[PDB]
């Protein structure tokens, strides 16, 4: 594996979203990831429709509840059982609980299963952002210093694996000594590093990031 990986340098990451008011960070991750996928399948770098999986994926069946938060597999289990998402360009994000308006017409992107990683174990995190590409990630993403981080890698003690957040890890390397996770957030390019924040990566599981980690497969 290499020492450092950033999916950006090989064109398979898209411009940082902001989700706004709407609790979509499980949407955006999940279409970061597959967003990926895409890229390096077809060549195409596409901006995926968050808005198609908040509005569509709002059922018993997936456990998705919209602007209320959901889950990244249940987005990749929608896109499977759909045949397909709409691109952002068709399907525009409106940061609201909206009806289904989906059209295959429009269809930008496909999904044949998911891969979940084994539970708390960053090697294996490390072994699938490297080979397979970016991949979605659940992070406990509720402290100060994670809200106000602009530099260096973050490494909280106050940190805990009760994740609550969904991001895209795009990449690794070690900045000062110390190794980290390249994370993806939804939050703007005013959130920490140009939207971006460095997760110290083999600290333990910090902040439960190895927990629930999931990537798409077309
Ligand atoms: C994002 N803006 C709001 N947060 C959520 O939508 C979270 C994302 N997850 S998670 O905590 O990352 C997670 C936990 C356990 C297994 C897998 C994952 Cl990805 C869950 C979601 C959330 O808070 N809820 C609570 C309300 O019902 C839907 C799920």
């Amino acid at each position: 594996l290499p020492d450092t990986v950033d999916w950006r340098e090989k064109g398979c990451v898209t411009e940082v979203k902001y989700q706004g008011s709407c609790g979509a960070c499980w949407a955006f991750s999940a279409v970061g990831a597959l967003e990926g996928q895409l890229k390096l399948k077809t060549g195409k770098l596409i901006s995926l429709s968050a808005q198609n999986l908040v509005d569509c994926s709002n059922e018993e069946k997936y456990g998705n509840k919209g602007c209320g938060g959901g889950y990244m597999t249940e987005a990749f289990q929608y896109i499977i059982d759909n045949g397909g998402i709409e691109a952002d360009a068709s399907y525009p994000y409106k940061a609201m609980d909206e009806k289904c308006h989906y059209n295959s017409k429009n269809r930008a992107a496909t999904c044949s299963r998911y891969i979940q990683l084994p539970f708390g174990d960053e090697d294996a995190l490390k072994e699938a952002v490297a080979t397979k590409g970016p991949v979605s990630v659940g992070i406990d993403a509720s402290h100060s210093s994670f809200f106000f981080y602009k530099s260096g890698v973050y490494d909280d003690p106050s940190c805990t694996g009760n994740v609550n957040h969904g991001v895209l890890v795009v990449g690794y390397g070690t900045l000062d000594g110390k190794d980290y996770w390249l994370v993806k957030n939804s939050w703007g390019l005013n959130f920490g590093d140009q939207g971006y924040i460095r997760m110290a990566r083999n600290n333990k599981n910090h902040c439960g990031i190895a927990s629930y980690c999931s990537y798409p497969e077309i």
